């Protein structure tokens, strides 16, 4: 009862990444010559999971009249406003506005923040260990949509900054299933998860070799490493991309509004 | 990047509708007493966007000798043949002809089709929600040109099949800016988008009312509802029609060759 605590994130993994991506679509579509949007989508997703539990983008709200894409779009407007004179608010601000739809009562909000901090995304399956000694990966290109060369583009991974060719250890246990070139490897846990790593020297690795979490793979080749992460969907015997950032202990985003 | 994915639709919205409309002009011009053409223009547009990115009808192709109107006209002939013995083909079939300018290697064809399924037109701005509970609007009169009375006509909207006397909810957030008659309303998101709805009784509705996505507007009068949708061009301070079908989650076209 009061001894029972729901996790900070309860959505299924595919829906969690889909909801992230939907919000990056709204950021990217409003990004133009005069405005660059990189909302704090983590704060959005923690709020949405607290309010709406294990929602899917096409489920209906409590009125029965709108789906969660619409709810997310309305939230985007509450945070960022509209052309020409956009606004910039935080989720915390909306959650403390007593007239707002997003309001959370003072005492409940203390508990909500504690659980968000204590549990985070660490209840997801198939978490990834840091590949270097650090307290947070610095993410200079987040997952999802953005504008690049004035054009909408979907980035199905994350770019991370790794200084000084640090020795790079595997984030996951699995088998090396592909070594396409000298700087790309694919590690797969059969029918579970698949991690693609770009930017690490692969000279001491061949297809079929088993690696464990922490196995040294090689030194980082330049300053950026790219991760892509996929989960397996038994129902259709295929794979879907997930946002890798959710699966490491902590990241720091360098792109912000 | 291998981690970078372009959308299924890359064209600007005005160019996308203009390309649709051009193809409907070709279908309508060749429709006669013995042949009625309603090509699968969605398949055309997804192929063209994959092959030629954010093209405009009057742009020249890479050879510099033909514009995209000419390319679309040549494709119509490849898909449909010529008088007096028309022969219907599919876009996917044309992509396997190694002697044709439409060839796409098998893997890339499968991949762009998968992206078409995942993304569709959902990367366009200012999407519309279904006005009733459904997985697809049945469109029995599509946007663009057709023949009526052996006369060419341009239809700047779509007609959708909805059961008569059924509750109808708003596809869009905005203000009711016009209530012309007891069966017509116009909703405007100011200087963004304008939605005309014909066939919903508007007696509970007044000019100046705010609506959200999902707001009950009224019950349907007849067995179809007509939508028109316009976007705003700040450069000229005017509006232009777009094909409304692109903006809903899914449609089913009843008019086929």
């Amino acid at each position: 009862a009061s001894s029972t605590q729901k996790p900070a994130i309860v959505q299924e993994e595919e829906d969690l990444t889909a909801s992230w991506t939907y919000f990056t679509k709204l950021d990217a579509q409003h990004t133009d010559d005069n405005n660059l949007f990189y909302s704090n989508i983590d704060e959005v997703l923690f709020y949405m999971n607290y309010r709406y539990d294990d929602f899917k983008l096409l489920d209906m709200d409590s009125t029965g009249t709108k789906n969660f894409e619409t709810i997310l779009s309305e939230l985007w407007t509450a945070l960022n406003g509209k052309k020409p004179d956009y606004q910039l608010k935080t989720m915390q601000s909306l959650e403390t506005d007593k007239k707002s739809s997003y309001f959370i009562e003072e005492e409940q909000a203390k508990h909500y923040q504690e659980i968000k901090k204590e549990l985070g995304y660490q209840t997801l399956d198939d978490l990834l260990s840091f590949p270097v000694k650090t307290d947070a990966l610095i993410v200079n290109k987040r997952y999802g949509y953005d504008k690049s060369k004035e054009k909408l583009t979907l980035y199905q991974g994350i770019d991370v900054l790794i200084e000084d060719n640090q020795p790079f250890h595997s984030p996951m246990n699995g088998q090396i299933v592909s070594v396409p070139d000298t700087e790309t490897l694919v590690i797969e846990k059969e029918k579970v998860a698949r991690l693609t790593i770009r930017g690490v020297n692969t000279l001491r690795l061949t297809k079929g070799m088993d690696v464990e979490e922490g196995t040294f793979l090689g030194n980082t080749k330049n300053s950026t490493v790219t991760f892509q992460y996929e989960k397996y969907k038994k129902e259709t015997k295929d794979w879907f991309f997930v946002n890798p950032a959710f699966y490491f202990p902590r990241v720091t985003y360098t792109q912000t509004t």
